[PDB]
């Protein structure tokens, strides 16, 4: 007995395959996915002739291709994690609080959670990586599975394990373009050795590691030149349309009677609580909404350990004497 | 009060900074780390003046270049990272039985041992990052902690969380190059049609997903051709220094008694126990050697689920008719 079956790694383009039924799809084809299962070790069966098949490895040369066209560069096991990421981030449930989406707790998602809402907040970004822009979209309609499993994919989650939220938005953001023009300039100068700029454009210059505030970000920094004298490293500009700023956990009094610049922020807790829980925190009517995982919580002021901190667009040119 | 510090993130480079112990380095530097403990939210003291410090974050244009020709390019999360897993890898401990170095378990570091006695096989391979290379040499030598630790940075492990052996094989030996020439060539045909070669060349022709034995590798598959008719996918010309091979856990019997070609292959136990672990098995003295996690076993005969297999070097060209 024999069955035709459709073989795609994209969804858009197929093959064609004619299987027996003596051999499993392992020995036939290769790791197969049916319906959200890895099927590979089975039997084809007549009543799968005519359906579609989702092949995770020992792709042909078009195979290979649309692939890299759909996914970019994914090292050899990513179909694989992929597909059963998807499966398994079909149990998890997205909650909305006065339109707000957030991740409910499951499987140490936390982290998951403050990705997703963070990222959820920034506008002019696009995904240079097709499967992650058309996830993406589908996700801002109200079907994030997708999404979810692809951000765990590309960024190397174990299902059920804490990861490192900053680590992730940075990975993610990698994979993301801006829509307009962005700017950042660094001056480093001595006044006896002359002066270097370093100008970063798009989405490089909206992220920033190392300072969780605008005044840390643009404060002067200085230290020994090789002449022997003073070395000094300042931003002299800034043009961007929103600016995400991380750090490792800094425990700070978040207050919003100052009526703060940040839009939001995430925070980390408990470190050496077996290495804790993210909550992700926005700025709205007054006060800071604690979304921690699917649950909400309101005050006006805050002593937290602050993560990433997101801000409005940029604007600056610096100015003295 | 006033100290100078010499801050590095190679330990190569070093720059000297002027630090005030009101501040905390967090405030006057930015992240770092000294003796492989992060000291960012304490006050600089008297006791550390004319000390090195390892800069996590905030780094000047010249580290940031420093960093990048040491590690490659890093996301900015990856100096915090492999310095907390150094510190934590530290606590481990290698065994050697016979010669042969075996990671202990801890902290479900199984896939690690299969990983490194995986690449401890492998012949004319170099790091084409500085830092792997020269951690690499260090664990040849016995000492492992760094090579460990970077691993799990590149390979965005997660202290504590099981992982996946073949991704990080493949995503480790992404990072290498071979010492010689290696080939493979596929050849993808219709009578009809005509024919498309392709060519891998170096460690891209030495790894494969998606079979386990050189026999399957070398084997044709066929399916349907646009025109109407076959189309066929076959291995022609193969030639390397040794090759590895990957697939799903596969449920096999492994025997000496038939003298096989390949000589270690990783194992996968238990995939609904919790998702399971890693054994690494080397093929010795006419037997099966059994590696798991600083313990040792021997039989002739396994009936195992393997993943990765790993086969002596390829001189084959193909030859029918
Ligand atoms: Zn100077
Ligand atoms: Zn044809």
């Amino acid at each position: 007995l024999t069955i035709e079956v459709l073989v795609t790694v994209d969804g858009v383009n197929f093959r064609t395959v004619v299987l027996n039924n003596k051999n499993t799809y392992r020995s036939q084809l290769g790791c197969v996915f049916f319906n959200g299962a890895d099927i590979s070790d089975t039997i084809p069966d007549e009543k799968q002739n005519g359906h579609s098949l989702y092949l995770a490895d020992n792709l042909t040369a078009d195979e290979t291709k649309a692939l890299k066209e759909l996914y970019g560069p994914v090292d050899p096991t990513f179909l694989h994690r992929f597909y059963s990421l998807k499966a398994a981030v079909h149990g998890w449930k997205m909650v909305v609080c006065d339109k707000v989406r957030s991740l409910k707790l499951s499987d140490n998602n936390c982290y998951l959670n403050a990705v997703i809402m963070t990222l959820d907040l920034l506008k002019d970004i696009k995904f240079v990586i097709p499967a992650l822009q058309h996830a993406f979209m589908k996700h801002k309609g109200g079907d994030s599975t997708d999404f979810i499993a692809l951000i765990m994919a590309y960024g190397n989650c174990t299902f059920g394990a804490p990861d490192d939220a900053s680590r992730l938005l940075h990975t993610v953001l990698a994979k993301a373009e801006l829509c307009c023009s962005a700017r950042m300039v660094w001056r480093e100068w001595c006044n006896v050795c002359g002066i270097k700029d370093v100008v970063l454009q798009g989405l490089k210059a909206c992220c920033y590691v190392g300072v969780q505030t605008v005044e840390d970000l643009r404060a002067r920094m200085t230290y020994v030149c090789q002449c022997g004298g003073e070395r000094h490293r300042q931003l002299v500009e800034h043009t961007t349309p929103w600016l995400l700023l991380s750090g490792t956990p800094n425990e700070k009094l978040v207050t919003t009677s100052t009526a703060p610049d940040f839009v939001a922020f995430n925070v980390f807790q408990g470190i050496e609580t077996a290495v804790g829980h993210y909550v992700h925190a926005r700025l709205k009517g007054g006060l800071i909404l604690k979304f921690d995982s699917g649950t909400v919580s309101k005050t006006s002021d805050w002593k937290c350990k602050v993560t990433d901190v997101l801000f409005p667009g940029q604007k600056y040119s610096s100015d003295c004497n």
